[PDB]
């Protein structure tokens, strides 16, 4: 039965999810593919993290057990919080809470994985990742975005 959403449409939201089920299905797979884009597309991203330290090709990156499991981590949270629908406040608090803090990642950086999510969501989905699958995705993402700044606002990290 339904589930009333938040700012995007139930058909926007149909679209998002039904790309997402695919995305789970290969979640390693598809976690390795995006930070790999995300590293090759802007390096910093790499600086920040220590176990990415000696990582410089993509067959170290693609060997990497720990790039693996960070890629299924941040990978099954997303779609936590976007099965949610954008009723996420509560899933966003403790995620904000780490990454403000523990991990200092700032807004820009998730503006740089949802390029690298719609990019490879295109180049492996041309089944359900379609102009109108990805305007949805791109709402979602950035409902995301807008609601995870928000959060860190109300912690005073200045993103």
């Amino acid at each position: 039965l339904y589930f009333q959403g938040k700012v995007l449409s139930e058909g926007e939201w149909q679209l998002v999810l039904h790309v997402w089920a695919k995305v789970e299905a290969d979640v390693a797979g598809h976690g390795q593919d995006i930070l790999i884009r995300l590293f090759k597309s802007h390096p910093e991203t790499l600086e920040k993290a220590d176990r990415f330290k000696h990582l410089k090709t993509e067959a170290e990156m693609k060997a990497s057990e720990d790039l693996k499991k960070i890629g299924v981590t941040v990978l099954t949270a997303l779609g936590a919080i976007l099965k949610k629908k954008g009723h996420h406040e509560a899933e966003l608090k403790p995620l904000a809470q780490s990454h403000a803090t523990k991990h200092k990642i700032p807004i820009k950086y998730l503006e740089f994985i949802s390029e690298a999510i719609i990019h490879v969501l295109h180049s492996r989905h041309p089944g359900n990742f379609g102009a109108d699958a990805q305007g949805a995705m791109n709402k979602a993402l950035e409902l995301f975005r807008k609601d995870i700044a928000a959060k860190y606002k109300e912690l005073g990290y200045q993103g």
